[PDB]
């Protein structure tokens, strides 16, 4: 349903557009015609903005897909900004790492995981206020799980991912 | 590779037998004469509950197994666990624990409200912890549904 509904897509969108083109070309002739009407010249920047250039170079507002493009261009935009020690330092003081472990800690593919914990990682590289956080809310989730650890086993379940970030945090000296 | 395993010790249970008797041969009371059995464990659960349900319709017996505990017990390990008509058995004996005990009512009203908020405080952070709320939700259905 979805490959057939996007070839209708496509196949009106390009019918639209053929539209819109002819329709224009009428309009700027007839004010050619007419004499009393200037030519308006454009600037390049104009004439790109006016031109039917500008009209299929975006997915839906609500695409799940394109949010999780930008959040996948943000992760790693943020994993090559901390490399600065000092833009680290803002970063951590922008307090990032709880958004990251609250958010982006389990969703996305087992790549965009990796690098999102390796860049969990790479943020509390040396900052050791950084890093008590980050282990006080390992913990405190842990904890929170095993206390009613005997009741659920979906509470054992749902703990790889903290697992995985703690020796992963362990693993770089 | 069980169904293998399971046919050779049948076949070495009969070898036993066979030799057994024939030592006997040459050698109530004559009638005399697993474990970690998981499944066995299961069915002695389920032959549980059918009994409790049973047992259940005595009042005076049903305010004796309150005064047990059972409610707690259930609800903690055999509430999720089991086949799905154990659960529907499951939440049709708590049902009918709690046909009139007041006391009781409290008390299970209690337990499911305070596992729903304590998943509903992480609720932003987990999904799987709103995943995990679907037991609790029908029985509290299944318990308004029985006036």
């Amino acid at each position: 349903s979805f490959d057939e509904l996007s070839k209708i897509i496509q196949k009106v969108f390009a019918s639209r557009k053929e539209l819109l083109e002819y329709d224009l070309q009428q309009r700027e002739a007839a004010t050619k015609s007419s004499r009393t009407s200037v030519q308006p010249t454009f600037t390049a920047s104009q004439y790109r903005a006016l031109s039917v250039l500008g009209c299929g170079h975006t997915s839906s507002t609500k695409c799940y897909g394109c949010a999780s493009a930008v959040t996948e261009h943000c992760i790693t935009l943020l994993r090559a900004l901390a490399t600065n020690p000092a833009l680290r330092h803002i970063l951590v003081s922008q307090g990032l790492i709880r958004e990251l472990f609250d958010y982006n800690l389990r969703r996305g593919a087992a790549a965009m995981r990796e690098e999102v914990r390796q860049l969990m990682c790479l943020l509390t590289r040396d900052n050791p206020e950084a890093t008590q956080q980050m282990n006080d809310l390992i913990i405190g989730k842990v904890s929170t799980a095993l206390k009613g650890h005997w009741a659920n086993p979906d509470l054992a379940s749902s703990l790889q991912y903290e697992m995985l970030l703690l020796t992963d945090s362990i693993s770089k000296e």
